[PDB]
């Protein structure tokens, strides 16, 4: 009964999941405008959540490394914290010829993270916390 309309609740936190795309620096101002975040993943249990509701779409998180280390968009701590890195990622790959390597975190088809061109429109997720 807290969250807005058309967000969904689960484990105390609210969710809304986005049927377009955006680059991630828009799909973050896109969520701080709604007084949230660009999802933040710190348990297995939130990670099949997300999972559900996504479906086997490139989806971006609030999780990237443009100015130097791996962070979380709202400071929660990377070292310590869940991850889901599909194998062999991140690798900050500069082969796409687009400029850099590769700094903003995405759920892929199958759940796993990967490291892309943050510059790329995929789907996102908000998230706030009630
Ligand atoms: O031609 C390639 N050479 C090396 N790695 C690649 C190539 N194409 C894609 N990748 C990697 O695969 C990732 C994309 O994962 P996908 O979007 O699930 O296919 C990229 O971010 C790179 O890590
Ligand atoms: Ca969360
Ligand atoms: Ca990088
Ligand atoms: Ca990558």
């Amino acid at each position: 009964t807290c969250c807005p309309v058309n967000w969904v609740e689960h484990e105390r936190s609210c969710y809304w999941f986005s049927r377009s795309g955006k680059a991630w620096a828009d799909a973050d101002n896109y969520c701080r405008l709604e007084d949230a975040h660009l999802v933040v993943v710190t348990s297995w249990e939130e990670q099949k959540f997300v999972q559900h509701h996504i479906g086997p779409v490139n989806t971006w998180m609030g999780l990237h490394d443009q100015n130097g280390p791996w962070k979380w968009v709202d400071g929660t701590d990377y070292e310590t914290g869940f991850k889901n890195w599909r194998p062999e990622q991140p690798d900050d790959w500069y082969g796409h010829g687009l400029g850099g390597g590769e700094d903003c975190a995405h759920f892929t088809d199958d759940g796993r993270w990967n490291d892309d061109v943050c510059q790329r429109p995929y789907r996102w997720v908000c998230e706030t916390e009630l």
